[PDB]
Parts: C-alpha cells; sequence; structure tokens
C-alpha cells in the first residue's frame, strides 16, 4: 500500500508537464 | 520490482525539465 501510495505521488504530478506547455 | 516501477516513475519525468527549457 505504501509503495503504490508512493506511486500515486509519482503519478499524479507527471500531467502537470503538458498542462504547463 | 516496485522499486524498480518507482525509480522508472522518477527517471521518466526527469527529462521534461529540459524540454520545458
Amino acid at each position: 500500500q505504501l509503495d503504490s501510495k508512493l506511486n500515486d505521488l509519482k503519478s499524479l504530478l507527471k500531467e502537470i508537464a503538458n498542462n504547463i506547455k
């Protein structure tokens, strides 16, 4: 569960890059 | 495998910075 939570934290902020551009 | 997956998530988004600039 903790590993999945860290994965979720990493993934949720991946979109923002394309939102920036 | 889970640690490597988290590492891959961290690494895949490292390039974008230079793509931003």
